[PDB]
């Protein structure tokens, strides 16, 4: 898709204090040659207090979004709030929360769930409804929150390509202006890989409990085995391509003119990691920042446009790929373009 | 929004078995009182078996409603998939699932939460992606899945307006062609009421295990304490009169030219019910169905139109409004017109 009128107005995370890998080794939470292969060197850990709720980190990251912006709380005529896992209240509405203490009590919300690829998919249905004329402001509020706790998220362990990291992020879609236009989105999907996000876990009438630690990394595996699919590794290698290549192509921009790509947290350690699918080097992602956060969740992508944004590591005439995925599969990409700093 | 070129193309629910309120007193897990004041006869139960889980539900409906509408799956560009509760397996994209099933690889699908509103709020989301130019295809697959289970839910006391009914829906939106039109929908919002969804829970950083039941009714009054608002339930009547009126004029139709309006299942049993707001009596409106299925989830509009259309209840040129309402809260509302019976 080729947007004519959409642009980012404001961009923000809140990010609980930094907790390392080495001293997850230490006490004995990790395994050493676990910590070196995937390269994360810290991620963010909230405390348990009420106030580090993901729908309250959202809420705050969504108030430092706004107000970077510039943008008037009552121009905004929708709220997206994706996440992964446990808001801390059950049967509750926690995106009507964070469009409350965020933006007021007349928006509607939803609560937009597509697993890590929830932050760059709501991007694409925001879009659409701002251009519909259904809502009168020009602006919509995307949110991300979740904080992981045990027994059921061991954040170092419970899924083989990356370690999850607490917090928030946000971003601010305009019709009307904003630092960065967005020039382009393009998602690519393939629905066949859903069997790789279960494995053979039975589906139960209630929650498991008391909840085991979860391990995605041993579901992969049940679930390749169980398809028999004989091109599993293409299938996900076509779907990222397709974004890519659509995502590019609908922005009139070539790879080689991405300053730098925005992409989700996780890593091989060896190999041929996404950088290498996308066709530029590791200096000009955003693992640098990524391996310090661990993965936010559905935020890796506005926690790292925010990162690029507040660090002045662009300036006006760039262009930067924000590349989404997640289990599903879906991958969501965009291309952006900085018109202005804030 | 008056639509200028949305249509429903098909619509089914697949429903378990019923299972009577009289059965429920008889093995005491119903109140004999609460059974005749609340007036559900009956509610709609499934299985513990896995092939009930509701996603697989929801594929089944979906498949039921594509077939109606002769909707190629190749033209389909979105699903959008909504519920209120557990989907039988954790940190997975059941919406995926349900669009590989109904529809295949390559399109994108969403998870939502709008509480009991999802059904209809999706109905706006998918009609501006639709519109918006993203997918090739003209049509949007929607459905709704629930299943509940103890000890979380007691289907007979948990909510006290409502009693809830397992089972899925499905709705094809199409922006071509299909056996009614919608004229309108509008969304009524008051985002201050997420409190009485809450109560007092605190937030917990992990679910809380076991889960003790629920009990919605209790965190109403305990929500309400904590809210202390004069006008509380003015509040609630208001957004439900807004959603209402812009429905009816954005569809240019005044409520006496309403065939048969489609509610959410619930019932105080004394005083006045929600067609009082409406404005219409109670044998223009789906209780005499719905008494019979319970509360299904997200599912309850569109599962009554179902009933409507195959059981021939309406002819063509009958308008008939759909309505929902769920915990945030949020109540978006449609005027469809029957253009031919299938
Ligand atoms: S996922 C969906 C879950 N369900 C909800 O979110 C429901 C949300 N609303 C509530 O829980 C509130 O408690 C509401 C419905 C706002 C208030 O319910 P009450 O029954 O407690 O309201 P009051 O007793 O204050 O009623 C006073 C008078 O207000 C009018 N009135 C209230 N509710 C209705 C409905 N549903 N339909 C028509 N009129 C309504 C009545 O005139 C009422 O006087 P009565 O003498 O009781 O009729």
């Amino acid at each position: 898709m080729r947007w004519e009128n959409l642009f980012v107005s404001g961009v923000a995370a809140w990010l609980p204090p930094l907790s390392t890998a080495q001293d997850a080794v230490m006490a004995g939470l990790l395994d050493p040659a676990r910590s070196k292969l995937r390269g994360i060197e810290s991620v963010t850990v909230a405390s348990d207090a009420e106030e580090d709720a993901p729908p309250r980190m959202a809420a705050r990251a969504a108030r430092a979004a706004l107000g970077r912006g510039d943008v008037d709380p009552a121009d905004v005529s929708l709220v997206l709030h994706s996440s992964l896992w446990f808001q801390g209240i059950d049967l509750w509405p926690a995106a009507s929360y964070v469009a409350h203490e965020a933006v007021g009590r007349h928006v509607p919300a939803f609560g937009l769930a597509q697993r890590c690829n929830g932050g760059m998919g709501a991007i694409e249905l925001a879009g659409a409804y701002l251009g519909s004329g259904i809502g009168a402001g020009h602006a919509a509020l995307l949110t991300t929150g979740d904080r992981f706790a045990g027994p059921r998220i061991d954040r170092w362990n419970s899924v083989d390509v990356t370690m999850y990291g607490d917090g928030a992020a946000a971003l601010v879609l305009s019709t009307r202006d904003g630092f960065a236009r967005v020039l382009s989105t393009a998602t690519g999907v393939d629905n066949s890989l859903e069997i790789l996000a279960r494995g053979d876990e039975p589906f139960a009438p209630h929650p498991v409990e008391p909840s085991p630690v979860a391990d995605l990394g041993t579901r992969t595996v049940r679930g390749a085995e169980l398809a028999d699919l004989p091109d599993l590794t293409h299938r996900y290698i076509d779907l990222l391509v397709a974004a890519k290549t659509q995502a590019l192509e609908d922005a009139g921009t070539a790879i080689e003119d991405i300053a730098h790509a925005v992409i989700p947290v996780s890593r091989r350690g060896t190999g041929h990691e996404l950088h290498d699918l996308l066709g530029l080097p590791d200096e000009r992602t955003s693992w640098a920042y990524g391996r310090t956060t661990g993965h936010v969740g559905a935020g890796d992508q506005y926690a790292g446009l925010a990162h690029l944004v507040e660090n002045a590591l662009v300036q006006p005439g760039d262009r930067v790929l924000l590349f989404g995925g997640g289990a599903g599969y879906t991958c969501t990409a965009a291309v952006v373009e900085i018109l202005r700093m804030p």
